[PDB]
Order: C-alpha cells, then structure tokens, then sequence
C-alpha cells in the first residue's frame, strides 16, 4: 500500500540483488530481502527458517548476528531501523 524509503545502505543491499528502484512498498522490500537471503545462502541449510548474518551487511543493518523468520515483530523493527520514516 504505502511506500517506504530505504536508507542508503539498505538501498545498496536491495539493488545488489537486482532491484532497480529507490522507492518501494513494504511488500517489495520484503521480496528483495528474501531474494538477498536466498542468493547469499544466509539461512542454515538444515534449519532453513534461521538466518545467520553476523558477517554480512545484513547483520550490520539489522543489528543482530542471527534471527528466525518466525520472529515477525523483530524483523519489522529491524527493517524499520533502515527506513526513512
Ligand atoms: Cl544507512
Ligand atoms: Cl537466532
């Protein structure tokens, strides 16, 4: 629905997986973040709901070493640290 504005570092992350936008819906941000996690194989192959990001740009942006995709409240707070509200 509403548009969101990634901060510069998150924008570079999104573009690095082929996004060609500066302005996004939240749905699009999640779409490209998922593609980033997939393409960089940040999830554990045997526990695919767990993302390990402590040595990746994503960890610097989200401010955690790892997270579970089941933790949606936490994921939204981590994404919003990276949006210009
Ligand atoms: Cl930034
Ligand atoms: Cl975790």
């Amino acid at each position: 629905e509403t548009l969101v504005r990634p901060k510069p570092l998150l924008l570079k992350l999104l573009k690095s997986v082929g996004a060609q936008k500066d302005t996004y819906t939240m749905k699009e941000v999640l779409f490209y973040l998922g593609q980033y996690i997939m393409t960089k194989r940040l999830y554990d192959e045997k526990q695919q709901h767990i993302v390990y990001c402590s040595n990746d740009l994503l960890g610097d942006l989200f401010g955690v070493p790892s997270f579970s995709v089941k933790e949606h409240r936490k994921i939204y707070t981590m994404i919003y640290r990276n949006l210009v509200v």
